[PDB]
């Protein structure tokens, strides 16, 4: 089962700057990063996931099996334990440091929601081939 599998490039995003200054982002990194077109590339094979976030330079690479603990890379280097679920096939969700992440796919376009407090960093990519 692979339905989140693809290559998908940012396409826009609200709140990037409030949002990485929350978390404690460096500002040089949220000021080149901020209108950097990122690409999110997802492997899943049934509950197993891998992805690959690269903007510029930067590389992160994440894996983690939905339902049990997996230890993610955030953007500021930090590593956390948490749990990541499927609610239906085509939605991701997980909570860490107070954070609530949701990942959602509708045919081509995967919009994730990044909730901290009162902010809501959004961001919307489209598929771009295999
Ligand atoms: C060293 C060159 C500067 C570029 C590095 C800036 C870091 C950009 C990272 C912010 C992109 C946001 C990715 C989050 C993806 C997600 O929603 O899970
Ligand atoms: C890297 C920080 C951890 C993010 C927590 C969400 C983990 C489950 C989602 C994995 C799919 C990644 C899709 C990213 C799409 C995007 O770039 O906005």
């Amino acid at each position: 089962g692979s339905s989140f599998s693809g290559k998908y490039q940012l396409q826009s995003q609200e709140n990037f700057e409030a949002f990485m200054k929350a978390i404690g982002l460096p500002e040089e990194l949220i000021q080149k990063g901020k209108d950097i077109k990122g690409v999110s590339e997802i492997v899943q094979n049934g509950k197993h996931f891998k992805f690959t976030i690269t903007a510029g330079s930067k590389v992160i690479q994440n894996e983690f099996t939905v339902g049990e603990e997996c230890e993610l890379e955030t953007m500021t280097g930090e590593k956390v334990k948490t749990v990541v679920q499927l609610e239906g096939d085509n939605k991701l969700v997980t909570t860490f440091k107070n954070i609530k992440s949701v990942t959602e796919l509708n045919g081509d376009i995967i919009t994730n929601t990044m909730t901290l407090g009162d902010i809501v960093f959004k961001r919307i990519s489209k598929r771009i081939g295999t």
